[PDB]
Order: C-alpha cells, then sequence, then structure tokens
C-alpha cells in the first residue's frame, strides 16, 4: 500500500490542518499551505511542537519529513505594524 506520511499541524485559534510530510521541503513550504488554507500567513506565525511534556520551537528551514508522526502547533507571533 502506498505509504502516506503527514504532519498534523495545530493551526492558530486551536484549529488543525495536516500537511503530507514533504521530503526535501521545509516547514516553510509545508506550513505555507497550512497557514494559507486558514487565510493566515507563515510570516507572523511560529512553528512549535510538544516533546517531553514541553515545547520545542521549530525552524522554517527544517525538513518537515523528519517531523512526520508528530502533531505540530503554530504560535501567532503578533508583531503587526499597529
Ligand atoms: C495526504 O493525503 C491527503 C488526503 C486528503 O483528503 C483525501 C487531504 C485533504 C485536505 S482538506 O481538503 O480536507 C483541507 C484541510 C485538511 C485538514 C484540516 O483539518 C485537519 C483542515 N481544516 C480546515 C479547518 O478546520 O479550518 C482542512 C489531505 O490534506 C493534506 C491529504
Amino acid at each position: 500500500s502506498p505509504q502516506k506520511p503527514i504532519v498534523r499541524v495545530f493551526l492558530p485559534n486551536k484549529q488543525r490542518t495536516v500537511v503530507p510530510a514533504r521530503c526535501g521541503v521545509t516547514v516553510r513550504d509545508s506550513l505555507k499551505k497550512a497557514l494559507m488554507m486558514r487565510g493566515l500567513i507563515p510570516e507572523c506565525c511560529a512553528v512549535y511542537r510538544i516533546q517531553d511534556g514541553e515545547k520545542k520551537p521549530i525552524g522554517w528551514d527544517t525538513d518537515i519529513s523528519w517531523l512526520t508522526g508528530e502533531e505540530l502547533h503554530v504560535e501567532v507571533l503578533e508583531n503587526v505594524p499597529l
């Protein structure tokens, strides 16, 4: 059976969108869909994932195919020009 890897990203506002683990693709591109589907932007959003009872912040250049099997969650970095 064709193996399907995904990462379930918990979007802002406690929603979630899953993105198929893209090999050779960064959190940037994968999450780019994730945010954009909600109408949000990866610019003012951060990627975190919970490890041993704690939080580990993720880098946008991180190959998302390592993060397969995990549930992610994005943290809104509110630094708007307001
Ligand atoms: C890899 O194989 C897939 C098969 C799919 O289908 C057969 C979808 C399908 C996606 S989709 O068209 O359902 C848009 C989508 C997906 C998940 C969501 O939450 C978990 C939301 N949440 C939106 C909200 O709640 O605001 C939106 C896929 O997506 C990556 C992957």
